């Protein structure tokens, strides 16, 4: 029972999920692509000559930022009632995000589609990406036309690149953008909302690890870096969501509260789904959470492989091409880049954050072990302070043999919330360091967070999640191996006066292979 896009100029509404303050809405609602009288047709795949070669937008050629500085401005001169224009493009993620659809086609109209929160969440956007390039490419007569990839996983290119910065007669400028982080400042990976006052050099050595542990220590499977399972007749009210993937609830997220205005009401441009796609920034963001993808299978580590379930393959939306034409594409048909005759420009040359792991913990900077045990603890617990408890581990002092072939994961599940703000708690395991020692916000024992951009639904006021943590290198890190229990710590950092969570368990989830 795959998710199906319905006849997206025929079934649509007005966006009335994440979007908190809709009374004062910069940006419009209407997200309704223009009915312009054209059957679906299915996909079919390019004949290009030459492989499109995305760029560093910190690293671009005098043409190929020219190429797309006059691609954008070409865009944005377009009328507002053509499937190309900025603001029919921008439009397209408002329409998905943000309640436009339904599953009518699957047999559930009285339930909406959301992309995000689900293992639908790379490939919509690749696909997002795919069509928008395409048209940019097309507006100014360059087949070979690349997008940019905000290359915030190496040092340099993690500052916002200063081709969209200036003035508003610069095309790929927007004034809508938090103004304390539009000064050449860095990006931080893992932002709650306020800024860190740390050194750059510390920074962008979180930045890094922040890459490594959403593709290496949590991206452990398909499960944990994709997304949740999500198929036709799934409601968020019945009951909640897909579990969030790595990319998705960590750096992903992080970039885009940072961008974001927050003097706007729904922290506009960047900072919410409805308006992100009018800040031109946001599909140079998504370009290298596309190429997050292909660095995760690149890394051939065991776990680093495609999804297979035919509800996934199966799972379609719609799009305006080049052509005007409406095009249904399928899961199935992006998952190779070469098909889709695009992909990356690397450096010929490893990865800044292929070897970020945390730094092995001192045994001479722990202490020996009084904190309550699941079975002594009163379920939900409110997270509107730091929380504490013990979780029995399913087993200990695990072979290198046992560890490859199962990951020891920590689930934190039944995550209730009003969703109408952004929330963000830190997960940090087997915390038990000395006084006067010193911390960093990379630091071992920090398993990672769970951070949500507002997606509260139309019809309910409280929104549940799943988070999945790998604890395979963390417990090494910690030297608690050995040690029965696992001491979990969950710490609020925004949007959690409310929030509860239901349940927590370590299970031993088998490597797909
Ligand atoms: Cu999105
Ligand atoms: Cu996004």
């Amino acid at each position: 029972a795959p998710i199906t896009a319905p006849d997206i100029t025929s079934i649509c509404k007005d966006a009335s999920s994440g979007i908190g303050n809709q009374e004062g809405a910069i940006r419009t609602r209407k997200c309704c692509p223009p009915s312009l009288g054209k059957k679906i047709k299915d996909f079919q795949f390019p004949n290009d000559k030459k492989v499109r070669m995305r760029w560093p937008a910190h690293k671009g050629t005098k043409k190929q930022v020219d190429d797309y500085r006059r691609a954008i401005a070409a865009m944005r001169a377009l009328p507002d009632d053509d499937p190309r224009s900025f603001v029919s493009q921008a439009k397209i993620h408002c329409a998905y995000c943000n309640g436009g659809y339904t599953q009518v086609d699957s047999g559930f109209p009285d339930i909406d589609i959301q992309i995000h929160n689900s293992w639908l969440f790379f490939p919509f956007h690749r696909w997002y990406l795919y069509f928008y390039e395409r048209i940019l490419g097309s507006l100014i007569d360059e087949p070979n036309f690349a997008l940019p990839y905000w290359k915030w996983d190496e040092p340099k290119g993690m500052p916002i690149s200063n081709i969209f910065l200036g003035d508003a007669s610069n095309p790929l400028y927007d004034q809508y953008r938090d103004a304390n982080h539009i000064e050449d400042r860095i990006v931080d990976l893992d932002y709650d909302g306020k800024d860190k006052d740390i050194p750059d050099q510390q920074q962008v050595a979180c930045n890094l690890s922040t890459v490594y542990r959403d593709l290496v220590r949590n991206g452990v499977d398909p499960t944990s870096f994709f997304g949740g399972k999500y198929v036709a007749g799934d409601s968020p009210v019945a009951n909640g969501d897909p579990s969030v993937g790595s990319v998705e609830a960590g750096s992903h997220t992080a970039v885009h509260r940072w961008v974001g205005d927050p003097t706007q009401p729904n922290n506009e441009d960047m900072g919410n789904f409805y308006s992100a796609g009018y800040d031109p920034v946001f599909y140079i963001h998504h370009a290298n959470v596309d190429r997050m993808w292909k660095l995760w299978k690149e890394l051939r580590l065991p776990g680093h492989v495609d999804i297979t379930d035919p509800d996934w393959l199966n799972a379609s939306y719609v799009f305006y091409d080049e052509n005007k034409d409406l095009v249904r594409v399928y899961n199935k048909d992006c998952v190779n880049l070469d098909k889709l005759k695009y992909n990356f420009i690397e450096n010929s040359e490893v990865f800044p954050w292929r070897n970020s792991r945390p730094p092995q913990r001192r045994k001479s900077a722990q202490v020996a072990t009084d904190v309550k045990t699941v079975e002594q603890t009163k379920f939900p617990v409110r997270l509107n302070q730091i929380f504490k408890v013990r979780v029995k581990r399913p087993a200990v002092n695990r072979t290198e043999e046992e560890k490859d072939q199962a990951n020891e994961v920590l689930l934190i599940k039944k995550i209730k919330y009003d969703s109408g703000k952004f929330v963000k708690f830190d997960v940090f395991v087997n915390d038990k360091l000395k006084d006067g020692v010193f911390t960093t916000p990379c630091d071992p024992e920090y398993a990672g967070g769970f951070a949500q951009i507002p997606h509260n639904d139309k019809r309910s006021m409280v929104m549940t999640s799943t988070a999945r943590f790998g604890l395979n290198e963390l417990l090494e890190d910690t030297n608690t191996e050995g040690e029965e229990y696992a001491t979990v710590t969950l710490v609020p950092r925004t949007g959690c006066e409310d929030l509860t969570v239901g349940e927590i368990k370590i299970e031993l989830v088998p490597i797909p292979k």
